[PDB]
This record gives C-alpha cells, sequence and structure tokens, in this order.
RNA sequence: GCCCGCAUGGUGAAAUCGGUAAACACAUCGCACUAAUGCGCCGCCUCUGGCUUGCCGGUUCAAGUCCGGCUGCGGGCACCA
C-alpha cells in the first residue's frame, strides 16, 4: 500500500528543497568525504552500480545525522575506451553518446534517492575539466614527470592504439581481449617508477585497506633484489651489465644471453633473428621453444678475468632486470647450453662495487605508464611539436585544447591527425608553422585526480588547495577490486606527485576503502549484454519501490561478496517494509498522542518498557557500529529484531515508550529505506523530515535494564545461564551461581579453585578433579 | 615455482574486545484467521545426557575468533635470471 511510484518522487523533491545532500564547506561540523568509484558513460545504470552507489548513501546519511559536514558527490567517467567503443557500436559520436548516458544514469540515481552533491558533480569530457588536466599535464611536464621516449610500448592491433602495462590483462587488452603486441614508437609517458618505493613502502600505513588490495599491489610492483655485473667487449668501449640473485655462481657461468630488444646490439642472421622475436604477440614470446643465436662476438667477466661466449635468446624477458642473464647448467640455462652461497655474495660485491666492476641491484617489475592514445575520444595533449624548436608546450592563453566536433573514422595515423585544420598551430616559441599532438591522453589520467577537482569543479584552477586538504583524504571510497592495479595505482601516484607540488598537503588519497561484491544473474554468470541478462534497474524500481531495492542488496549478504540477482528478490524486502508501515497504520492512535521520538527513563511504568527501552538502545548502537564499518546487512537484521519485539511486546507497553520506539525505529530505517521512512515519519504527525532529524544517540540510563541473563562455565565449559538483578555484588554472583543445582551438583566431588567473572558478560568457575 | 586471502546448518548468512555458535532472513513444513496477515518447528548423536564453526595440534580460566601445521577453494606475479 506504500505507493512508491509517485511518493519516492515526492520525498526526492522535500530533500532537494531543503538541501540536505549540498556540500557546504563554510559548514561547522566535522568533516567527511565518502565517495564511490565514478562510473564509465558507455550506457546505461546497471544493478551493479546501484549495489556500490547504495552503500555510499546509506553511510552518507547517517553520518549527515551525525552532524558530519559530508562530501557525497558524483560524476562522469566520460572519455577514452569504455564511452568511444560505446558509441562505436551504436552508431552515434561519442559526445552525444556520452551525454545522453549521463543524463539516463544521471536520472537512475536520482530515482532511487541517492543524495549527491550535485553542485559538485563533473564530467571528464568537459571543457572546464581538460583545461585543469591540462595545466596538470603541462605542470607535470615542466617538472620532468611527464616525458616523451621512443621506446617499447604495448600495441593493441584490435583498438588501434598503445596501451599501458595496467591495461594488458592475461596478454589481452583491457576491452578488446585481443592479443596485444610490442611496438618501438614516440610516446608520452609518466616516471612511476621513480615513486615505486613510496608506492611500495606506503602500503604498510594503509590499514583502511583490504590486505588483499595491498598485497596484489605489492605483486605488481615487484621490487627485486640483486647484483649487477658488467662484462666488457673486445674491441670496444661500453660493457654489458648482467643481473642476478645467485651472484654467487658468477665464475661458473658458461655464457651470456641477451634481449632481442637491448639497447647495445652495435648481422645477417642477427637482425633477421630479433625481428622475428620482436614480431611475437606478448602471450607467444612467453610460451613455445626456447631460441638463440650466436652474436659471434665475445665478452669477459671481470672476476676471473677471462672469456665468455655471447649470445640472443628469446627466453631473456624484456621487462625483468637489464635484460641480459648469465647463465650456469639454473634449468632455463639448461635447455640454452644444449643448442654453501650466502656471505660470498657478500665479499664479492665488495670487491666488485669498490673497483668499479659491478653494484648492489633494485629492481622494479612496474613499468613506467604510456599515456598518449591514438585516438579521438580523449583529452588532447596540449603539446605542438616544432621542426625547429622541438616538442613545446601551448601557451596557458590557449587553453584547452578542445577536439574538433567532427571525427574522421578512416585513414593513416591516429583519428586527430587526419584533421589537417585542426592540427595546424603556431609555435608558441618561434611563431612558425607547426602541429598538434595527434594524441590523446588516456582514460586512467581523468581518474587519477577527479576526486581532487569534485570540491571545485568548475574553477580555472585544477585543484583548490583550501578546500582539498580539509575535505580530503577521503574518508571512504566505495568501488570494484578490479581497478587493484589500474586507479588506485594510478590515483595513489598521481596523489604523491600532487603532493610534492604543492597542490596538496597529504600523501595518500583514500583512508578506508572497501570493495563491495559482484552483482552477477541468478545463475551466478556476469551480466553482460552477450548473455542477455542485463538487470535494468528501473524495472525493478518501478515494481518495487527504491527502498526495497536497495535493501534487498544491502541485507543479501556481506558487502564484500557476491549476489545472484534475482529479479523478484525484493518482494521479501519489500515485504518487511509493509510490515514496517502496518505497524505504524496499527498504532497511529498512540502516534498522534505522543510527540516522543526516543525514549525517556520516565516513560517507563515497568520492566517490559525497560526491555523493549533496553532492546532500542542497543540497536541504536549496533546500527550505528554496523552502517560505519559497512556490516550493513546486521544493521538492517538489528531493525527486523526491533520490528519483531515492537509486534510481540507494543501493546502491552506504555504508549508513550511505543510512540518513541516507533519514531526511533524510523530514524534507524532511514538511510537503508529513507523514502518509506519519511513517509512513516509523516504518517505519525511530524513536521521535519526524518533525514533532518539528529542521529539517535545511547541513553545511557536505559542500556542496562533491571536483570541480566548470565552464562555460567565450568571450566570454560558452558552449564546453564542464570538471570539476576544488575549490580549484585561479586560475591552474591558467586553466591547465587553455587547455589544452582547444576552447579552444587558438578562441584559436589571437586573444589572451587577460582572464577573469571567479566561483568554482566559471563561467569565461568574453575574447579579441579573428580576426588 | 613465488606471494596473498578464504572455509559456520537445506540456503544467504550473524557473532566490536577471545566470553551462551547459528542472530536475521530465504526455502520446505506446521498452526491461527476463507490468497493476505499473525505465529511456531527448523545443525548432529548411541538424546535424563552428549557433540558441532573443513583437519591435527598450541596458547588461554575461556578459541568460529589468537599462534603453528595440514587439506580444500579463490585470487595475484612469473621462460623473473
Ligand atoms: C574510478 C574509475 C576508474 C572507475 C571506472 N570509471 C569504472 O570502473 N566504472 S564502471 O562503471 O565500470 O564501474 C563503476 C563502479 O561500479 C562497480 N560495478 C560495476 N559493475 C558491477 C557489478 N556487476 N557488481 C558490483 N559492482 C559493479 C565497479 O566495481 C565500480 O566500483
Ligand atoms: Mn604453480
Ligand atoms: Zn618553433
Amino acid at each position: 500500500q506504500y505507493d512508491h511510484r509517485s511518493r519516492d518522487a515526492f520525498w526526492q523533491q522535500k530533500w532537494d528543497e531543503k538541501r540536505i545532500f549540498d556540500w557546504d564547506p563554510s559548514s561547522p561540523g566535522k568533516k567527511f568525504y565518502v565517495l564511490e568509484m565514478f562510473p564509465y558513460t558507455s550506457g546505461h545504470l546497471h544493478i551493479g552500480h546501484v549495489r556500490n552507489y547504495s552503500m555510499g548513501d546509506t553511510l552518507a546519511r547517517m553520518q549527515i545525522a551525525r552532524g558530519y559536514s559530508v562530501l557525497h558527490p558524483m560524476g562522469w567517467d566520460s572519455f577514452g575506451l569504455p564511452a568511444e567503443n560505446a558509441a562505436r557500436k551504436f552508431g552515434t559520436h561519442p559526445a552525444k553518446f556520452t551525454q545522453d548516458a549521463i543524463d539516463s544514469m544521471k536520472r537512475s540515481m536520482m530515482q532511487l534517492g541517492f543524495g549527491y552533491s550535485w553542485a559538485n558533480e563533473l564530467a571528464t569530457c568537459s571543457p572546464t575539466y581538460v583545461l585543469a588536466q591540462q595545466k596538470l599535464f603541462l605542470d607535470l611536464y615542466r617538472k620532468g614527470l611527464i616525458y616523451r621516449d621512443d621506446t617499447y610500448v604495448y600495441w593493441d592491433p584490435v583498438e588501434q592504439t598503445v596501451l599501458a602495462a595496467e591495461q594488458v590483462i592475461d596478454g589481452k587488452g583491457w576491452r578488446s581481449g585481443a592479443a596485444v603486441y610490442k611496438r618501438r614508437t614516440p610516446q608520452w609517458f609518466v616516471d612511476i617508477r621513480s615513486y615505486a618505493d613510496r608506492l611500495l613502502d606506503d602500503l604498510e600505513s594503509l590499514e583502511g585497506w583490504p590486505t588483499s588490495v595491498r598485497n596484489i599491489q605489492r605483486n605488481w610492483i615487484g621490487r627485486t633484489e640483486g647484483a649487477e655485473v658488467r662484462f666488457l667487449v673486445e674491441a670496444s668501449d661500453l660493457t654489458i651489465n648482467a643481473f642476478t640473485t645467485r651472484l654467487d655462481t658468477l665464475a661458473g657461468c658458461t655464457f651470456i644471453a641477451l634481449a632481442p630488444e637491448h639497447t647495445i646490439l652495435d648481422r645477417a642472421s642477427v637482425k633477421d633473428y630479433c625481428e622475428s622475436i620482436l614480431v611475437l604477440s606478448s602471450e607467444e614470446r612467453s610460451a613455445g621453444a626456447k631460441s638463440g643465436i650466436f652474436t659471434g662476438l665475445m665478452v669477459v667477466n671481470p672476476l676471473n678475468q677471462e672469456r665468455v661466449p655471447l649470445y640472443v635468446a628469446n627466453y631473456v624477458m624484456p621487462d625483468f632486470g637489464t635484460g641480459a642473464v648469465i647463465g650456469v647448467p639454473d634449468e632455463r640455462d639448461a635447455d640454452f647450453g644444449a643448442l654453501t652461497s650466502s656471505a660470498a655474495r657478500e665479499i664479492l660485491i665488495a670487491h666488485l662495487s669498490e673497483k668499479l666492476e659491478g653494484q648492489k641491484s633494485t629492481q622494479y617489475r612496474l613499468q613506467n605508464w604510456s599515456i598518449s592514445r591514438q585516438r579521438y575520444w580523449g583529452c588532447p595533449i596540449p603539446i605542438i611539436h616544432c621542426s625547429e624548436c622541438g616538442t613545446i608546450p601551448v601557451a596557458e592563453e590557449q587553453l584547452p585544447i578542445l577536439l574538433p566536433d567532427h571525427l574522421i573514422s578512416e585513414g593513416s595515423g591516429s583519428p586527430l591527425s587526419r584533421d589537417e585544420s585542426w592540427m595546424k598551430a603556431k609555435c608558441p616559441q618561434c611563431g612558425g608553422d607547426a602541429a598538434r599532438d595527434p594524441d590523446t591522453m588516456d582514460t586512467f589520467v581523468d581518474s587519477s585526480w577527479y576526486f581532487l577537482r569534485y570540491p571545485s569543479p568548475s574553477s580555472p584552477n585544477p585543484i583548490d588547495s583550501s578546500l582539498c586538504n580539509k575535505i580530503a583524504p577521503a574518508d571512504v571510497y566505495i568501488g570494484g577490486i578490479e581497478h587493484a592495479t589500474l586507479h588506485l595505482i594510478y590515483s595513489r601516484f598521481i596523489t604523491k606527485v600532487l603532493h610534492d607540488l604543492g597542490y596538496i598537503e597529504f600523501d595518500e588519497p583514500f583512508v578506508e576503502l572497501y570493495n563491495q561484491g559482484m552483482v552477477n544473474d541468478v545463475h551466478g554468470r556476469k551480466q553482460s549484454k552477450s548473455l542477455g541478462n542485463v538487470t535494468d534497474p528501473s524495472v525493478v524500481v518501478q515494481e518495487f519501490g527504491a527502498d526495497a531495492v536497495r535493501c534487498y542488496l544491502l541485507f543479501k549478504t556481506t558487502y564484500n561478496a557476491p549476489i545472484n540477482w534475482e529479479d523478484s528478490g525484493p518482494q521479501a524486502m519489500r515485504s518487511y517494509l509493509e510490515r514496517v508501515c502496518r505497524l505504524f497504520t496499527n498504532n497511529l492512535d498512540r502516534l498522534r498522542s505522543s510527540s516522543a521520538i526516543e525514549i525517556c527513563p520516565d516513560d517507563c511504568e515497568n520492566e517490559e518498557d525497560r526491555e523493549i527501552a533496553r532492546q532500542l538502545q542497543l540497536a541504536i548502537g549496533k546500527v550505528t557500529a554496523d552502517v560505519e564499518r559497512f556490516h550493513f546487512n546486521a544493521a538492517i537484521a538489528a531493525i527486523m529484531s526491533v520490528t519483531n519485539l515492537l509486534y510481540e511486546k507494543g501493546g502491552k507497553a506504555s504508549p508513550t515508550v511505543l510512540a518513541g520506539s516507533l519514531r526511533l525505529l524510523v530514524r534507524l530505517l532511514a538511510p537503508f529505506a529513507p523514502h518509506i521512512s519519511e513517509e512513516l515519519w509523516a504518517l505519525s504527525g511530524c513536521n521535519s523530515l526524518v533525514a533532518a532529524e539528529p542521529w539517535p544517540t545511547i541513553n545511557e540510563r536505559l542500556v542496562q535494564a533491571e536483570n541480566i541473563v548470565l552464562p555460567v562455565q565450568i571450566n570454560g565449559k558452558l552449564i546453564r545461564t542464570m538471570t539476576i538483578p544488575v549490580n549484585l555484588a561479586e560475591e552474591d554472583i558467586l553466591s547465587t551461581v553455587l547455589a544452582l543445582p547444576e552447579v552444587r551438583s558438578r562441584l559436589s566431588d571437586r573444589d572451587l579453585k577460582n572464577y573469571r567473572y567479566v561483568p554482566n558478560r559471563i561467569i565461568n568457575l574453575v574447579v579441579g578433579l573428580e576426588h
């Protein structure tokens, strides 16, 4: 009988008009910043988002009721591959597709009653965001954090773009699922390697992150310890430093072998063999038979001072150490050759390092971050290339460099490179005719710092230091573990960079990270367009209302565990919510007779009122603590316990205790089921919005009732329980316990040695052996 | 190979600190008012008693919880030198 199809909207408008969710930095309440991973604008809102975002809203609504000044914002991850591929697949320009998805997602969110501070909305594709990011790019470029280099990068032949190492998963492209290849090409990078030590060591301080996410990052960065041994070439200047962990076996080396892509290859079957390995996909390059080619030349071991053969082999992987190995048949080198140690490593490197012929080596798996993409739909790189002057920043006056409106979908090079009038630019140094950078920034550049932009999303400065340093770091960040070595690496990296450059005074973006579980279909399969099992949230919200949808997702299981979604699944929550409504409509006489919004000690005329009052106080405490640690399902169980309590014992309760309990019940329920809660609050005669009511606090007079159920152990084993008055003297407790028949029986041939009494919790009697 | 996480009834699961294991729901069954609603049973056994949080131990007055070792599942990095 709650008409959600008109009433949800009615309450949403009430909350809007009171500005409940508008973040005000000049508010005096203690600051709280809760956010969730902002969505790609690749389609409509899906049920998984609803789960992810419901959790943030529930928390935010509670923290608002508790007096915090809460920033809970939302915006749109709208550039790069995801939006762009979805727009291509549909047949529309990505600007038009993106805007439609924004508009659809924002509408779905508002209809769910999600309480975002919309004044803080942003979209990474808007000119205002582009201006900010281009400024940030040019700052990082001036300080040497961003640089151009002509080196090996991953290439996705189906996306037709370069990809970052983090966007290569199981040798495949992040979005295409196509085998990735490696090309040498001039590209833009960020020097994340130079921060790799801080990224790795500062994991120890992130106690609010899951140890799983932390360990996944530890392995991604992949710091290794070993030794570099320099190997001189005969009729030549420069050496080739090999890398090993088994330095101990240095004199044991029968050979040296190189990576096909190594700088120093400075002829028939060499350049033929190499280009044959270098043509292989990243997948193929790791598997199959081992191969190689004798260089011809030879090279020296400066311990032994004695000559060694040089080779070029496929089993040397280019992304580990120096790309030179140092072989001994280590059964990698044994298959190749057919075609008592620790303090030894100490003294060896002493000899080598003191006579400049080797050293201690720290290596990282982490590759520097490729950000340039040969794609239309991303942030232009604000660089002009001049045949005279080289790479030149666009002047701040010219910012932002916006995309041309028309996209050219066929031709050579990158899509922007085909647009001759867009590409034409004056060199800002000499004034000659020059060319814009033809590439765009990867989507993970946008999302690496967006959380620092929400506090003033239309400012001509990228980041408002003074606002940010008050509202951030974010207290709570909610999103999927799939970002563990994408956005959660990059965001930590860019936070440190911006810290060091003065934008902010904190070094880590997110205090507490929570990873919501997957929402799957009823059979446990990932939802996807290709399986035709994508839930439409609007259909479910239309049938059941927003509250029932959100409470099913929150009550179904632990926050971090998978849900197998059923479209009829919210029916049981809807039924629970109607049972709450009926408890109000049954007691409406009593409600309209008392203004009580909670229970006072003077309202309790007996032991039954005090049992009720007590249960409510526990429920306040438990709901409060559980929301803040994301135990939403246990919080909702506590409210259902109260609800059962009131069905069972209400009506024997004094009217005032019952009106207070019911009003208290709806106050606790509000963060979970906000619309129905406003309805019931109003129906009970309140004029205010419950969403604006201070959150309940434990009345410490009502927390213990008159009697306590105390379990009794003997030697740690539960025997029975005993009900006693609260504040019984410890000697009277013991004397009462020793009098229980079960206890008198079990001690009739045994001596009492000790007891452990934990007040109002337990008594364990420590007893000797059978006489 | 190297690193990490997890394990509780038919089912989803609960349990700040070590303190009555299974709260709260879903399913089936039963009861009361002719579907709705209210309400009840609902881990096991050789059942007056006694067990039970995958397995074996340790710590402690006390272990689902802490420590050690297994087994099983999940995840991460790797022709990783
Ligand atoms: C910060 C930025 C790099 C994020 C990036 N723009 C992005 O990932 N956008 S997004 O739309 O794919 O995801 C948004 C949020 O929604 C979660 N989610 C998605 N599907 C499900 C699901 N089936 N079940 C549970 N959660 C889901 C997902 O994990 C994430 O936190
Ligand atoms: Mn293995
Ligand atoms: Zn010039």
